[PDB]
């Protein structure tokens, strides 16, 4: 018929869901494929985003990929050349209102951008610029981890303060505080006041 | 091992995407497969929205079902039965400011709630509260298009005002105009000033 | 980055599953994006497929597309020009044992080949040379439709004779019989001898 | 509507591609979630399958789960107890005749069977029962690697002995060679004599 099939580089993968979903999981394989593909990669993860690490990407289940962390969005240009064809951004929901602007720009420009980022917070309300981001990437992977109560498929993240349910206008830094996340489908996550 | 696998009712489909990307034809299999699993469905859609039909929803495919036209969100409410198990709304854009808690009380008391709307307008902006349904839903399908210029897939819609790209500020109803909407991808949207 | 991504053309498609999983339905669309993406396709359909239609692929759902009739799998070659894209076959499972070969070829040739066909027999049996199509086929949907005696999705077609289950060896034309077929989960699918 | 979904527990699931297209790595992702629901999992190899473990399942992206190596299929039946819920088997393709057989009467009686292996050999040839395994499971996911040649996605296994493609007829263990394998696409995908 014809021999090659030419399409367009540049456009936005979005991957969200609540914490344990897998997006960082996914994150990374999406990202190996791109190593394995012989094309280069570079991620981006938010200053704040320190939990398993300052310098990396990791996901729970063990695995982890080099990042760059940045505390605006704006910032990630100064690290772009013209030699890397994708760019991986983990934990989106903390960067400030720049991110989608950012994120249109590098499609535009031919890159393949891949972000993930959790779509709602612990209330169950949506989350920073990822409902902007979701709506004009061009593909959407909504994970869903297992809810730890009743075991069915998961859509929400559960903050746990002393093993009650966090209230809903509990600051996100909590001092000395023991706090736990747990997914949760929609009937057991809890948000009193 | 366990004879049967009980799980809870009540969750959230979106279906968003371009004009023609077919969230209509998806609309319309996923409430007819409800049909045939004995479950009684009910389609809402916008009274705004008569493109094909004023009472009906219609694919361009040339399918349809019979549906209820109603013109605030909080309306559906009155048409709720306690034996319906499905609920579907097709041009979800159009709705009001309560669509999100509308479908959050539904799906909150046990009823399958079906969403479908453009991700975008024809200037590339998120439209209407799709992208919060998006964030707040269990399940996210974004369907793509064919890009009527250069034939890969789609994620915009284009509008043409006599055949010229429409600027962005065109109002949504010019009354003589001749005007029509077709599937782009990123790089041939075309919204100029 | 790199502007354009270049790929190589030629692979297979198998969409399979019970009798009203939507097969049809689903190879109809993906050629009619065909249509859109301004590429050229043909649709083949064996002799003996004759259910609605004579000349064409016809959908339960309603649609239907234009086909050519053909009787032996090596027969396809004779209808194939280089002008066309994308060659589609419904109800694959009754093609001769060339089918695999004749596909191979027109994949390793540049074709998209979308093939459509009942993955098992009313007696849970695989079908054809689905089997190996699946084996070798670059992308496998699988498709469920709705088990009509309890409601949960199927993956087998159920055949009814007098209304009770058709026997194992029961032949494929019974001349004045009265038959149905409807799609059934595991645990209902009934084949007894 | 109505508060519970009752569904009926028991099906096969299939996950077929190339080596190195993620097998194990979405077998062991499908187990560890099932942990989470809180369910009881088992995992079978084949004994033959000793490339990273004697003991385990490992993918090669570095994850592993604790497994049951069994030289015969009915040889499952003695590891299984009421408890369990999940039977995975990874490598399926090793495994003998009984295979379909075995994995039937397991998901006909309430277990989720779950299984991983090569839809086809180093010559492109169909595997094993892998076929007949994708005929009869309720859900197939077929895996794509990236093409190590070209870098577009892959569907093959290519043997290499030598750094050469290696022969049709070349004996699946070769004493003190220096084979390998990597994933490609049909184009790039050779089988000589
Ligand atoms: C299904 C499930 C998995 N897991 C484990 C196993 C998965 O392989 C692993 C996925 O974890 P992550 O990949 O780290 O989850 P997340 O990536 O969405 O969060 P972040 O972006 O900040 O890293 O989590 C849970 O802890 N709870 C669960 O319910
Ligand atoms: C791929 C493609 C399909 N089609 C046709 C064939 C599809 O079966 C059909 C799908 O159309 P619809 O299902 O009506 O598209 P839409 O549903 O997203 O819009 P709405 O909610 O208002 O009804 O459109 C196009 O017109 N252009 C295209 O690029
Ligand atoms: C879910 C379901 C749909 N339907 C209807 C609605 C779907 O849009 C339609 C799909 O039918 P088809 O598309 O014709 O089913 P099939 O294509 O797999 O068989 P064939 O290749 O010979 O044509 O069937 C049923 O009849 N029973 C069901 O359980
Ligand atoms: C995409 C790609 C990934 N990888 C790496 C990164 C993936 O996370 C990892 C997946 O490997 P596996 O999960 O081990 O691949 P496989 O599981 O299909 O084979 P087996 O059943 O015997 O274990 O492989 C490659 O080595 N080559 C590739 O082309
Ligand atoms: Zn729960
Ligand atoms: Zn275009
Ligand atoms: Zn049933
Ligand atoms: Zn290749």
């Amino acid at each position: 018929g014809s021999m090659y099939l030419i399409n367009q580089n540049g456009w936005i993968e979005v991957i969200c869901g609540s914490m344990f979903s897998g997006k960082s999981e996914e994150l990374i394989r999406r990202v190996r494929r791109t190593q394995f593909a012989k094309q280069h990669a570079i991620v981006f993860k938010p200053c704040i985003d320190n939990r398993y690490s300052e310098e990396d990407v990791v996901s729970h289940n063990g695995l982890k990929v080099k990042a760059v962390p940045v505390s605006a969005s704006k910032d990630i240009f100064e690290h772009i050349t013209e030699e890397l064809d994708v760019i991986a951004i983990d934990e989106v929901q903390f960067f400030d209102g720049d991110i989608v602007e950012v994120v249109q720009v590098l499609a535009n420009r031919g890159y393949r951008v891949i972000v993930a980022g959790l779509d709602q917070d612990f209330r169950g309300l949506p989350f920073g610029q990822v409902p902007q981001l979701m709506a004009i990437a061009e593909h959407v992977t909504k994970l869903q981890a297992v809810c730890s109560v009743c075991g069915s498929p998961a859509s929400r993240t559960q903050r746990l303060i002393d093993g009650e349910p966090a209230a809903f206008d509990d600051p996100i830094i909590l001092v000395g505080a023991s706090e736990s996340y747990e997914p949760r489908c929609r009937h057991c996550h809890a948000v009193p006041a």
